[PDB]
């Protein structure tokens, strides 16, 4: 029969290996003809694989690209104007690929261009944190300076954010070994550890949601007005570089001023660390020279979208989607996870084929310029947008299967906890020692909820990925998952380097394609039931527990300033009275959906839209505090982090550093508002679970 | 049989006028004991009438109102200080009601306290042009200076507005003869024009559609927290006042400086209607001394809604609502329309207890604080957003039923034009000479279509009235129709005022109840299809027809500056293409609604959802320029009059005076924006009315 596992039986681990070595040949970066050519591939075989329809969505967006003929560098330039050293032009390209064209050099995606030169301030990671121990504590100046920060903890996007505010006059970003780099691994090639020459390339955006910096709120079609540059959101405003660790230690080793204040601010290269400004005695009259070159050019871009329509309700979307486009090879990010949307597709058109349609309709897409800001999704999603709201189901993401080799990792709107616990109980584990055992079983063993015995850790969603406008905008059910290692945002050593090749993954993450393939299940499985269970496999319930799980979490932080509290009246009464309602709401309606009667398709599909619309109650339309886009009262990006959830976010936003505000009554009164905006907000959506007349 | 037949034939004109006796006995103020009782009332009926639920809604907003022990009043001071003239403290009650009390004086409801006194300026109906012709050709400076204006063509809130920006330190509004006494017809008690005495009530806000001031984007619930006075939405800058015409001609008659610059300046009272400033040679060192003294409050205010439960889509929501405060006695605004409303809800009951229910569900409503700025409508939708977007079908406006006696008026959107069209040729005239003849032909008759022979005229919703939150915020099919004259935005002589009662309507306007009744059949009928139609009665092909209309019209407009549209490439391509493919779609999509498999519910639900959510896409959720709050694309009220609707209003907006713009680069690239925004969203809603996959 053709059941789910029907479905799941067709994914083949050789099939996903095949795919993934075809899109890991050459690079694939957006806006070039390479990848306009692997959409075209693309979208000719998901029509063979049997799709109702595939079409090209094509935008024109903001990219940015390094100078050919005027390449990006760093120098330290001596008191004459010498440049006694320079950084590297490329990053050395690996075994074999040494005369592969068209791999683009290390930069740092929407740099303006500039060459300034001046003293160097050692920034840790750029956090927030990093920039209140320099500023607050260590009465350290970064104005004017040039600062010189480690990758890892937080978007880079954020680092950036943060070395202008602070009034840096340019970024070096670099690779530290301490975050990329192993204990007793070997460097690429003979193992997956970041050599010294490696480079990670990224876009240093601070979109909010936005998606083309051009064309907020709109699609970047054919006939569309564009801002001028000046107003285009999210650009940086100082040059930016990253570099990799040989190169750093060159920069570091001569850096003088104030020692580093404590051990958290030391990486693994032999240097001080020391902060600065400016270098040693000897050396002080040597400075840093950044060249950046970059240009931004509006440049086409294509996503491939493709259809299968619902037998019984084809006004339903049920959508799972990924990028294609890649910095350079993509042999993990993306093409682990195109190479499995891939063989979903080919078993999903073999089950059509024979005659299957699934209940609601599953679109599938293949995302381009991801890289350079979730462009060709949110780009997507604004032409669509009256269309999602009103059809949408849910999103999966589907960017890398694999970070690691460990266990899974699942980040998922609460309302997927219970699809994705019963999911993962029905496929195979594929870790050694769990040999005819649950995928459930493993996970659960070596990434134990921190809440509940017996249950596994199920994360927030944060951002960075395509699910944003879907789940932060849109207010769309919204699910990933990829395997993971045992830091989760910092990425993997090779992460965005040229080392990220079809032999990395091959040799050194998955031999057998087997965790591949039990990504795949867990992927394909979610969308199978999402588009096939006759009730939405949703559950209210979940959404509860979590609430006051948060609403207890920001209380607390509230009540670090109890003086305040009482003198501004400041009650989160309101809060915990709406979630104790949702809880309530939720349980009568939970008890309905069992007990509703099944022969009453109305009823049903009623109470299907309550399911499908609870998401969408999140949604206020006016959004968050100067972050038009990100409109879900319960979760948005970290305003210190893309990457990562945070929970109940203008709340959160209105007490943060809330001691250092210069008048306190209207800090307080606009943490009370965010309070009643909560309140409100989950009252309002416990309604939508009322019974409706 | 229970049929709509069954619906009108139970409504009776007898029931309507004991009714409007029974609602216009004593005043019912928003905020005051009166209203709420008389909301307890109709809840109380509703029940008894049989509604499944009855519930009151309530709200503390902020509302206004005069000091009983502290009189609003205009003085003509001499040189001295002594106050030689004064305005009337009250209206003189009319008879038989000279003993009633808690009729509140005529005030200008959220005028700030002042005592500002100075020399007068007559602005005509100080409307964006007169403005205009005083400033530009006539060169007056209205600076320091109190205007003084005629009320009639735009909403009160407008020429605030209007006065504010240009200077001015106080307003002045008078009923002119001219607009509100019609030649041959005596003054209240003995006919229905306007005294000398009589005063125009009425808010002066301007709002923009943000419903209470305090709390815009949220309901104004036990919890919620409140801007300040000075961030509040909407508020006048300067005191203002309204008297009647013997007050008036006080006033005017020692008018000096210019004369007036043509005869449509020139109302009906024996004056020269000199602009001034100031008053002739003689009395030139006399000024004009306001003295407001009324109070902002916040309030407890009461909508009561009122539940008839779908038998088959329970979830779908066909809502009738009107208002029930008035300024005084409401014998016209809004009890006429009450009355319709309660009778309305009592045949829809005698329905229900003999065992019939709507397929889809109707709410009923009864609105407070509309006077003080549609508060009570926008305050229920602003908590129940969630519910009515994804639920709403349609709301059906139901303020007062007659402003004359002369024929019928609809205004409502394209998706409705149908519908009207044909309930109307099934329902009877109640017109003198159209004895036997359908309602439709002497529609048709009296008020032809500009456009097309043998249709009536049907007009755009403007604002003003409680479906603004419903269809200019929210998107969803709104419509409204009353009996009429043969000027329309001055209002009807006792507009607002005391003289406003039983004794006007039963004497002057409708002895017979029968344009009440005509007026029932018509707002019922529409909620009776609406409300029991298996397929929605919308006409997307009405919508493309308009669309069309509109795009030529505001191309025209443009097309006055042929020359900068050469130098800044303004092309209306885009427009015109996103019509040329919505009359498509909407042709196809007619096509499949009409031979759709009418044994499939699903398709026909699929098919329905497209009917409802057709309105919904016109919503951009972006809003309009500096108007987050007016959120269609296609109409909004417009800028220099509230009550009139302005098609295309964005790139209308856009255009408006452009000439006179500093830089008209940056003006015309706002022109171009705003046609990208309705370009898209006109292409966006024809791709909802597209097979969904
Ligand atoms: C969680 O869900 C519960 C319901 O189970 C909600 O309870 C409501 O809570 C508010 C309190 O914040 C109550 O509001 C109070 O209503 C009183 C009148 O209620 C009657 O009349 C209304 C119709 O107008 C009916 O809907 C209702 O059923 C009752 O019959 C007012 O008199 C109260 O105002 C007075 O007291 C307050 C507080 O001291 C003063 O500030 C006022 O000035 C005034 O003197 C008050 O407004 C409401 O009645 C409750 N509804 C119920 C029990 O059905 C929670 O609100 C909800 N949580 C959230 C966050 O929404
Ligand atoms: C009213 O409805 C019609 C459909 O009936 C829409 O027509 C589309 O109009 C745009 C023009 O604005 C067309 O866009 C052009 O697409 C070309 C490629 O199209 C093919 O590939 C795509 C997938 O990527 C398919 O969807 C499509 O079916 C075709 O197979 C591009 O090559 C064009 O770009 C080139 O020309 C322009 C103009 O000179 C240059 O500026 C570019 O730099 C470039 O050289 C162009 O983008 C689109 O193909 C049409 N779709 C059709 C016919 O299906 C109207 O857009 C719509 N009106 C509104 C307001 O939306
Ligand atoms: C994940 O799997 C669990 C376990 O199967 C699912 O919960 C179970 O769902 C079924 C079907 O609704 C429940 O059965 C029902 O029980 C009620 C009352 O006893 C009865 O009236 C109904 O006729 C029906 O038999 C079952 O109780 C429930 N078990 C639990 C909660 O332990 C769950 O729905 C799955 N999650 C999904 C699909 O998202
Ligand atoms: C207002 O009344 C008019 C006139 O009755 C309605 O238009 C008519 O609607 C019916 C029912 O859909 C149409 O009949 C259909 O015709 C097609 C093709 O001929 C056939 O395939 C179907 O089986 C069905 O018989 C009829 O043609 C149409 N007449 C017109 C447009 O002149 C109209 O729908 C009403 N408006 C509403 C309810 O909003
Ligand atoms: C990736 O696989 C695709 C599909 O098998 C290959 O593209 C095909 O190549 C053959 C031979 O050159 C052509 O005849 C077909 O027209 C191509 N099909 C499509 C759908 O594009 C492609 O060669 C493979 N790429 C690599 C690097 O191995
Ligand atoms: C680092 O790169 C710079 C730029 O190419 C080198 O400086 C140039 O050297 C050439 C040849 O000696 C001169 O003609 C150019 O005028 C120099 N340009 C600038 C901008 O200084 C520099 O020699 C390199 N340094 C090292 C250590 O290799
Ligand atoms: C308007 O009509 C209502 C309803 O008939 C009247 O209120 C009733 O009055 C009687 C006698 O005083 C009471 O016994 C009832 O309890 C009232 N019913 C309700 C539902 O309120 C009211 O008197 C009428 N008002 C006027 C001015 O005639
Ligand atoms: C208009 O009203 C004002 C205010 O009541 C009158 O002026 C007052 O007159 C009394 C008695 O003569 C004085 O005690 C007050 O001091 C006056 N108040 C002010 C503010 O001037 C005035 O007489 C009235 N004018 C007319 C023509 O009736
Ligand atoms: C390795 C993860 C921390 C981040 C990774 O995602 C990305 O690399 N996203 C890109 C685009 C992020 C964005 O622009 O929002 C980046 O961080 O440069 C993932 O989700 O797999
Ligand atoms: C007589 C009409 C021009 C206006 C009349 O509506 C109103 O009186 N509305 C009120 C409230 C308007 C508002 O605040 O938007 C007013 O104009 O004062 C109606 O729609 O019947
Ligand atoms: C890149 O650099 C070259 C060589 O210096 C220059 O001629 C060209 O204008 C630059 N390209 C750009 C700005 O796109
Ligand atoms: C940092 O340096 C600049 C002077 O170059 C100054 O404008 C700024 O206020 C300084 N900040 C401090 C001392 O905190
Ligand atoms: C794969 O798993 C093995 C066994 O635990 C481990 O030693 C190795 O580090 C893993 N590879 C990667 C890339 O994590
Ligand atoms: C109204 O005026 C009286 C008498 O002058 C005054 O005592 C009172 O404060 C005023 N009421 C207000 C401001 O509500
Ligand atoms: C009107 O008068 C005031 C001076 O009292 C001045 O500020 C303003 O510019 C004048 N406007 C003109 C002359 O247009
Ligand atoms: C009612 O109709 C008659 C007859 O046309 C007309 O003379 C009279 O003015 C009307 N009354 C009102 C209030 O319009
Ligand atoms: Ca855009
Ligand atoms: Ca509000
Ligand atoms: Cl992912
Ligand atoms: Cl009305
Ligand atoms: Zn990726
Ligand atoms: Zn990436
Ligand atoms: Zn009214
Ligand atoms: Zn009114």
């Amino acid at each position: 029969k053709h059941n789910m596992k029907a479905f799941l039986d067709e994914l083949k681990a050789e099939n996903i290996k095949k795919f993934l070595y075809n899109f890991t040949q050459i690079p694939h970066l957006a806006g070039t003809e390479q990848n306009f050519q692997l959409a075209k591939q693309i979208q000719s075989q998901w029509k063979e694989f049997g799709l109702d329809s595939v079409e090209l969505a094509h935008y024109d967006v903001l990219l940015s690209y390094p100078n050919k003929t005027h390449p990006n560098y760093i120098s330290i330039i001596n008191e004459d104007g010498n440049e006694i050293f320079n950084t590297s032009l490329f990053e050395p390209p690996p075994p074999g690929y040494e005369n592969v064209s068209d791999i683009v050099p290390p930069f740092s995606a929407f740099s303006p261009q500039g060459m300034p030169e001046g003293d160097l301030v050692y920034v840790n990671y750029a956090r927030t944190e990093d920039f209140f121990k320099l500023e607050r504590d260590m009465k350290i100046n970064c104005s004017g300076k040039i600062v010189i920060a480690r990758y890892g903890k937080v978007f880079r996007g954020n680092k950036v954010k943060n070395a202008q505010l602070a009034g840096a006059k340019g970024v070096i970003l670099y690779s530290d070994p301490a975050d990329y780099f192993a204990p007793g691994v070997k460097s690429y090639p003979d193992g997956w550890n970041l050599p010294g020459g490696g480079v990670q390339r990224g876009n240093i955006l601070n979109l909010n949601g936005a998606g083309d910096p051009l064309t907020p709120g709109y699609p970047a079609n054919e006939y569309a007005y564009r801002r001028g540059i000046a107003e285009a959101v999210g650009l940086p405003s100082i040059p930016v570089h990253p570099i990799g660790y040989y190169d750093a230690q060159k920069l570091l080793e001569k850096m003088g001023g104030s020692a580093p204040p404590d051990s958290s601010w030391r990486g693994s290269l032999k240097v001080p660390y020391n902060v600065g400004p400016g270098f040693t005695g000897n050396f002080s009259t040597q400075k840093v020279k950044m060249h950046i070159h970059s240009t931004n050019e509006v440049t086409r871009i294509y996503n491939v979208i493709g259809t299968l329509r619902g037998a019984v309700e084809p006004d339903r979307y049920v959508i799972l989607g990924g990028h294609r486009d890649s910095w350079v090879f993509g042999g993990i990010d993306p093409q682990s996870g195109a190479a499995v949307v891939h063989e979903i597709v080919r078993s999903f058109g073999t089950l059509k084929k024979e005659g299957w349609r699934p209940r609601r309709t599953i679109l599938f897409a293949s995302w381009d310029a991801m890289e350079f800001g979730l462009l060709g999704s949110t780009e997507w999603a604004e032409e669509n947008s009256r269309l999602l709201q009103e059809r949408g189901v849910a999103y999966i993401n589907a960017d890398s299967s694999i970070e690691g080799n460990y266990t899974l990792r699942v980040d998922c709107t609460p309302l997927m906890y219970s699809l994705v616990h019963n999911l993962t109980k029905e496929l195979k584990s594929p870790d050694e020692g769990f040999e005819g055992k649950s995928l459930y079983e493993s996970w659960t063993k070596k990434s134990p909820s921190p809440e509940f015995s017996g249950m596994p850790r199920i994360s927030k969603l944060g951002s960075g990925n395509d699910f944003e406008v879907f789940f932060q905008r849109l207010g769309i059910a919204s699910g990933r998952a990829r395997y993971t290692k045992n830091n989760k945002f910092s990425g993997y050593p090779l992460y965005h380097s040229v080392y990220e090749t079809y032999e990395l993954v091959e040799k050194f993450y998955d031999p057998m394609f087997k965790y591949h393939l039990t990504v795949a299940q867990v992927r394909g499985g979610m969308v199978f039931e999402l588009a096939n269970s006759i009730v939405l496999p949703f559950d209210c319930r979940d959404y509860a527990v979590v609430l006051r799980k948060y609403a207890d979490k920001i209380y607390s932080i509230s009540m670090k300033h109890p003086q305040e509290m009482k003198t501004y009246s400041v009650s989160f009464d309101s809060l915990f009275s709406a979630v104790k309602n949702f809880t309530e709401i939720a349980s009568k309606f939970s008890e309905r959906l069992q007990d509703f009667d099944k022969s009453n398709p109305i009823v049903l599909r009623m109470m299907n839209d309550q399911l499908m619309f609870l998401e969408r109650a999140f949604i206020d339309p006016l959004g968050l505090p100067d972050r038009p886009f990100y409109r879900h009262v319960i979760y948005a990006p970290s305003s210190h982090n893309k990457y990562a959830g945070e929970s109940f976010p203008g709340i959160y936003d209105a007490l943060f550093d809330i001691e250092s505000k210069v008048d306190p009554s209207k800090a307080w009164g606009e943490v009370k508002r965010q309070i009643y905006v909560a309140a409100f907000t989950v009252q309002a959506a416990a309604e939508t679970l009322s019974e409706v007349a």
